């Protein structure tokens, strides 16, 4: 009579925590959603085999509209698990589901897993220096979202780094690349002209974090906008003011132009 | 010829990922550091028994000063694991160690795990709204740091939440409590008088993130400063203006007073 929110991690089925695995193994029913992110190193089949349970995949509408009708009813008389890529409560609105659980008389527990939000530490940028985060959303017909541009401006003025989650259209299997994100940003720059994101802007790209060989690249937009960063998922970062130690790591590990070491004071 | 930075996760020995545990098991030598943070829900012996191989604990000095003389030499002709609490490279000093591995001609890979930085999602506060992070350090002798106070001020001013890592004297296993942090912040407010932290300030406390039963509490400083939040570790968060869903989660899951729905939203 409980509901477990269990994260599966960054890239493959082994990114789940042992705590999460052992609990999932003992649940009666196991649901999951794969629309909030992309696990590029595994398959539903491999996950099912590891957990030894059939996984009932849910759509965004199934969750946001009918979570209390599909999952909670079973949780009232069984041990139920709801799996998600990465950490279940990071860059998702899943936290709200615990409220629905309580109002349904179902106790809930959360089991964390590696998240892209903290995994960006592998870029060498100090985690504490990351400011407000944003999501670069795909334009919808004539609707053109631009809120993320203002987030960068705000952080950059404070000397903070900006983490940019990239859009994903799971049902259409569309995963925004860092290239597409950069293209969108340059266009927003033309409209607002706030001098926030240009060809000379230094950016960092992290692709397939969690894999043994993720792509970690840093450089100016003009040089990376057409570079191949490999298969999705990707995240884009616009650094703020760099510490020499961050610059050194970017140069040594992310192949950044040695000129960034010569930080301006 | 390979060095693995493996995260142990949030609280106990089961917080490591399957990937990390399986890799650690196949390594010829296993090292660990417990100075950037601790693993309050377990012991060295329990971690060692789970992995099944002896673990050599390294001091801060061993790592910061002699990493290349203690760890790297073995990594040259052996597979070596270096375990760290949480997610590797979230702690600011970890990253530079990969550069040392590069110069020694040793390949290094990062195996991620949950970090408190991302685990705070369990407070119901949207991850994108967290601004710059800060650490509350104990004043000592002629040194009385107050930077964390300004971090809250600048974040709150922009409607962002502030995650406050609390001081930890790792070697002595002594943790700063959320209560002590609140007391210190009130003292800083008395000095700076910026109207940033007072008895009417809404705060959130997260203790023992990672365990199935962490303490998640929200309320005004006046009421929480003397409350018992249980055993370490404690994390303090000063939320910025709240989205109604964040407030409802705090009320329903963290026992926050109904007052926050009309004062902090
Ligand atoms: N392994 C990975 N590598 C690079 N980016 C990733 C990633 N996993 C997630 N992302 C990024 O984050 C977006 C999903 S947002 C959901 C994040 C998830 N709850 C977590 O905890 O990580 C993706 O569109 C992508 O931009």
């Amino acid at each position: 009579m409980v509901l477990y929110f269990i994260g599966l991690g960054l890239y493959d089925e082994r990114d789940i925590t042992m705590k999460g695995l052992e609990i999932a193994k003992k649940c009666d029913y196991v649901f999951a959603e794969f629309y909030t992110s992309l696990m590029a190193g595994t398959t539903l089949g491999r996950i099912q085999k590891l957990i030894g349970k059939e996984i009932r995949v849910l759509s965004r509408e199934d969750v946001e509209l009918n979570f209390e009708n599909i999952v909670l009813p079973l949780a009232k008389e069984n041990d139920v698990a709801f799996l998600t890529p990465g950490d279940p409560l990071v860059a998702t609105t899943h936290a709200e589901l615990r409220i629905r659980a309580k109002r349904a008389g179902v106790e809930s527990y959360v089991i964390h897993a590696p998240s892209i939000y903290s995994a960006v530490g592998i870029t060498g940028l100090h985690i504490y220096k990351f400011g407000k985060s944003a999501t670069v959303a795909y334009p919808e017909g004539n609707w053109f979202p631009t809120s993320y541009y203002d987030v960068i401006k705000e952080n950059a003025e404070r000397g903070l780094h900006t983490l940019l989650f990239l859009d994903i259209k799971a049902e259409k299997r569309m995963y925004m690349t860092a290239n597409e994100a950069m293209e969108l940003l340059l266009k927003v720059e033309d409209m607002k002209k706030g001098g926030v994101f240009t060809d000379d802007t230094l950016v960092v790209v992290l692709a397939r974090a969690g894999s043994l060989n993720p792509t970690i690249r840093a450089g100016y937009v003009k040089d990376l906008i057409r570079e191949d960063f490999g298969d999705p998922p990707h995240i884009l970062i616009v650094p703020g003011k760099l510490h020499i130690v961050e610059a050194e790591y970017l140069v040594e590990i992310a192949g950044a132009p040695r000129e960034i070491l010569r930080v301006n004071v």
